[PDB]
């Protein structure tokens, strides 16, 4: 694999969060990219997420009212956040700028899988978890 982590996200937070957390990880020595893995609206997330874990160590979704409403299967995000291909592994997805209505109306199965939160969590919280699983 040649990235350490690859970021899956909506476009509505790429600039305002993926982007200085994925900087944050870079100070701390995680080889991330994030690019080319923005969900918009109608795109295949299966699509992102086997090229992502096909390049990549380990996977982490931000999970806002954004991207969970343009995920088409949504209601599967429970199995997908923990998804593994090639010994590729997602791990820790991220509350981002989501309501509990959110969860409740398009995955409520996910509701015990995920805690980080940035709305407890600093940004720079989140990517130590990332970077001392990776590194």
């Amino acid at each position: 694999a040649e990235y350490d982590l690859f970021i899956s996200h909506a476009s509505e937070d790429k600039e305002d969060f993926v982007r200085p957390l994925a900087e944050t990880l870079q100070q701390l020595g995680v080889n991330v990219w994030y690019d080319e893995f923005t969900l918009k609206v109608g795109d295949s997330l299966r699509q992102k997420i086997d090229s992502g874990l096909r390049n990549s160590k380990y996977g982490t979704v931000v999970l806002s009212t954004d991207f969970i409403k343009k995920d088409w299967t949504n209601y599967e995000l429970d199995g997908l956040v923990a998804r593994e291909m090639n010994g590729h592994k997602m791990i820790l997805p991220i509350w981002h700028k989501i309501t509990k209505n959110d969860v409740l109306d398009y995955s409520p199965n996910l509701a015990d899988k995920v805690a980080l939160n940035t709305s407890v969590n600093s940004i720079e919280e989140i990517a130590h978890q990332l970077a001392d699983v990776i590194l």
